[PDB]
C-alpha cells in the first residue's frame, strides 16, 4: 500500500502509476 516509484511494478508494461485511465 505503498508505490510512489515505478521501480518495481512487477513489468506493468502498461503503464507506470496506473493512475487510472486518464490523459
Amino acid at each position: 500500500f505503498n508505490a510512489p516509484f515505478d521501480v518495481g511494478i512487477k513489468l506493468s508494461g502498461a503503464q507506470y502509476q496506473q493512475h487510472g485511465r486518464a490523459l
